[PDB]
RNA sequence: GGAUUGAAACGCCAUGCUCAGGCUGGCGAGUGCGCGCCACUCAUCAAG
Protein backbone atom coordinates (compact mmCIF):
# COMPACT_ATOMS: atom_id res chain seq x y z
CA UNK A 1 0.00 0.00 0.00
CA UNK A 2 1.16 3.56 -1.22
CA UNK A 3 -0.32 7.07 -0.78
CA UNK A 4 -0.84 9.12 -3.80
CA UNK A 5 2.28 10.62 -4.84
CA UNK A 6 0.53 14.27 -6.67
CA UNK A 7 -1.81 16.98 -5.26
CA UNK A 8 -4.97 17.32 -6.89
CA UNK A 9 -7.40 19.73 -7.46
CA UNK A 10 -11.14 19.31 -9.29
CA UNK A 11 -13.80 21.56 -10.44
CA UNK A 12 -17.29 18.98 -10.20
CA UNK A 13 -19.91 20.76 -12.62
CA UNK A 14 -23.44 19.46 -11.46
CA UNK A 15 -26.71 20.55 -12.17
CA UNK A 16 -30.41 19.85 -10.95
CA UNK A 17 -33.86 20.34 -12.84
CA UNK A 18 -37.46 20.80 -10.69
CA UNK A 19 -36.29 19.84 -7.77
CA UNK A 20 -34.60 20.59 -4.41
CA UNK A 21 -30.54 20.11 -4.36
CA UNK A 22 -30.28 21.11 -0.81
CA UNK A 23 -33.06 22.45 1.51
CA UNK A 24 -32.20 25.34 3.80
CA UNK A 25 -32.97 24.77 7.11
CA UNK A 26 -33.74 27.96 8.21
CA UNK A 27 -35.68 29.12 5.52
CA UNK A 28 -38.14 26.17 5.92
CA UNK A 29 -36.49 24.23 3.35
CA UNK A 30 -36.78 26.32 0.46
CA UNK A 31 -33.21 25.48 -1.84
CA UNK A 32 -30.20 27.85 -0.20
CA UNK A 33 -29.87 30.87 -1.83
CA UNK A 34 -26.75 33.15 -1.52
CA UNK A 35 -27.75 36.28 0.05
CA UNK A 36 -24.72 37.95 -1.64
CA UNK A 37 -24.55 37.33 -4.67
CA UNK A 38 -28.58 35.16 -5.66
CA UNK A 39 -26.30 32.14 -6.26
CA UNK A 40 -28.10 28.71 -5.16
CA UNK A 41 -25.71 27.04 -2.46
CA UNK A 42 -25.25 23.52 -1.57
CA UNK A 43 -22.72 22.50 1.54
CA UNK A 44 -20.16 20.42 0.55
CA UNK A 45 -21.32 18.52 3.83
CA UNK A 46 -24.09 17.61 1.44
CA UNK A 47 -22.01 16.53 -1.02
CA UNK A 48 -19.90 14.53 1.17
CA UNK A 49 -22.94 12.56 2.45
CA UNK A 50 -23.77 11.23 -1.34
CA UNK A 51 -20.10 10.42 -1.59
CA UNK A 52 -20.35 8.19 1.37
CA UNK A 53 -23.45 6.74 0.52
CA UNK A 54 -22.61 6.26 -3.41
CA UNK A 55 -19.02 3.95 -2.21
CA UNK A 56 -21.49 2.45 1.12
CA UNK A 57 -23.79 1.25 -1.88
CA UNK A 58 -21.13 0.34 -4.65
CA UNK A 59 -18.43 -1.09 -2.05
CA UNK A 60 -21.04 -2.92 0.58
CA UNK A 61 -19.03 -3.69 2.93
CA UNK A 62 -15.61 -4.90 1.45
CA UNK A 63 -12.50 -5.37 3.23
CA UNK A 64 -11.04 -1.85 3.14
CA UNK A 65 -14.27 0.04 2.14
CA UNK A 66 -16.69 0.37 4.84
CA UNK A 67 -18.18 3.63 5.90
CA UNK A 68 -18.45 5.05 9.55
CA UNK A 69 -20.49 7.79 9.30
CA UNK A 70 -23.87 6.03 8.14
CA UNK A 71 -26.97 7.46 7.99
CA UNK A 72 -29.68 4.59 8.06
CA UNK A 73 -28.80 2.70 4.84
CA UNK A 74 -27.14 0.37 6.27
CA UNK A 75 -26.87 -3.45 5.61
CA UNK A 76 -25.92 -6.12 8.12
CA UNK A 77 -25.41 -8.54 5.58
CA UNK A 78 -21.68 -9.50 6.23
CA UNK A 79 -18.38 -7.23 7.59
CA UNK A 80 -14.76 -8.37 7.47
CA UNK A 81 -11.43 -6.39 8.60
CA UNK A 82 -8.00 -6.27 8.26
CA UNK A 83 -6.84 -7.25 12.04
CA UNK A 84 -3.93 -4.94 12.41
CA UNK A 85 -0.76 3.12 21.66
CA UNK A 86 -3.42 5.28 19.72
CA UNK A 87 -1.67 5.68 16.94
CA UNK A 88 -2.51 1.64 16.63
CA UNK A 89 -6.20 2.35 16.68
CA UNK A 90 -6.22 5.38 14.13
CA UNK A 91 -3.75 3.15 11.22
CA UNK A 92 -6.76 1.19 12.33
CA UNK A 93 -9.79 2.75 11.73
CA UNK A 94 -8.17 4.37 8.89
CA UNK A 95 -7.09 1.50 7.33
CA UNK A 96 -10.50 -0.12 6.47
CA UNK A 97 -12.80 2.67 6.91
CA UNK A 98 -12.57 4.85 3.48
CA UNK A 99 -14.51 7.77 4.98
CA UNK A 100 -11.88 8.15 7.80
CA UNK A 101 -9.04 7.47 5.29
CA UNK A 102 -10.35 10.11 3.08
CA UNK A 103 -12.48 12.68 4.70
CA UNK A 104 -10.71 12.17 8.14
CA UNK A 105 -12.55 11.93 11.61
CA UNK A 106 -11.91 12.77 15.19
CA UNK A 107 -11.82 9.89 18.06
CA UNK A 108 -12.82 10.61 21.66
CA UNK A 109 -8.73 10.27 22.24
CA UNK A 110 -6.54 12.42 24.21
CA UNK A 111 -3.02 12.25 22.94
CA UNK A 112 -3.20 13.57 19.59
CA UNK A 113 -6.72 15.32 20.44
CA UNK A 114 -8.40 13.14 17.99
CA UNK A 115 -7.44 15.16 15.03
CA UNK A 116 -7.21 13.03 12.17
CA UNK A 117 -7.40 15.43 9.08
CA UNK A 118 -7.54 13.46 5.71
CA UNK A 119 -6.37 14.69 2.13
CA UNK A 120 -9.49 15.47 0.66
CA UNK A 121 -11.30 19.07 1.29
CA UNK A 122 -14.38 20.25 -0.72
CA UNK A 123 -16.01 23.69 -0.35
CA UNK A 124 -19.82 25.12 -0.83
CA UNK A 125 -20.43 24.75 -4.51
CA UNK A 126 -22.78 27.53 -5.59
CA UNK A 127 -24.48 27.97 -8.59
CA UNK A 128 -23.02 29.45 -11.70
CA UNK A 129 -26.24 32.18 -12.17
C1' G B 1 5.41 18.16 10.13
C1' G B 2 1.97 18.90 17.09
C1' A B 3 -2.44 21.80 17.51
C1' U B 4 -6.29 27.62 11.92
C1' U B 5 -12.27 26.74 19.81
C1' G B 6 -9.57 22.93 14.62
C1' A B 7 -10.12 18.24 13.16
C1' A B 8 -16.04 14.57 11.60
C1' A B 9 -20.99 16.69 10.44
C1' C B 10 -27.85 15.41 4.49
C1' G B 11 -33.21 18.92 6.05
C1' C B 12 -34.32 14.32 5.20
C1' C B 13 -37.96 10.52 4.25
C1' A B 14 -43.79 11.52 1.43
C1' U B 15 -48.73 13.91 -0.16
C1' G B 16 -54.93 14.38 -6.93
C1' C B 17 -57.02 20.40 -6.78
C1' U B 18 -60.73 17.29 -7.20
C1' C B 19 -65.89 15.84 -8.10
C1' A B 20 -69.90 19.38 -11.92
C1' G B 21 -72.61 23.33 -14.46
C1' G B 22 -76.88 25.77 -22.03
C1' C B 23 -75.45 32.14 -22.98
C1' U B 24 -79.87 31.57 -23.45
C1' G B 25 -84.88 32.77 -24.79
C1' G B 26 -86.28 36.78 -29.91
C1' C B 27 -85.85 41.54 -32.93
C1' G B 28 -88.10 43.96 -41.75
C1' A B 29 -82.80 48.53 -43.52
C1' G B 30 -87.23 50.42 -44.42
C1' U B 31 -89.98 53.97 -46.71
C1' G B 32 -88.38 57.05 -52.11
C1' C B 33 -85.31 59.43 -56.12
C1' G B 34 -85.36 60.90 -65.37
C1' C B 35 -78.35 61.08 -66.96
C1' G B 36 -80.47 64.58 -68.89
C1' C B 37 -81.06 69.01 -71.84
C1' C B 38 -77.75 69.69 -77.38
C1' A B 39 -73.67 68.73 -81.41
C1' C B 40 -72.05 68.02 -90.44
C1' U B 41 -66.97 63.81 -90.90
C1' C B 42 -66.35 67.45 -93.79
C1' A B 43 -64.12 70.83 -97.21
C1' U B 44 -60.39 67.76 -102.43
C1' C B 45 -57.56 64.50 -104.85
C1' A B 46 -56.72 60.58 -113.92
C1' A B 47 -57.22 54.94 -114.65
C1' G B 48 -52.87 53.88 -117.00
Amino acid sequence: MTAIANRYEFVLLFDVENGNPNGDPDAGNMPRIDPETGHGLVTDVCLKRKIRNHVALTKEGAERFNIYIQEKAILNETHERAYTDAKRVTDWMCTNFYDIRTFGAVMTTEVNCGQVRGPVQMAFARSVE
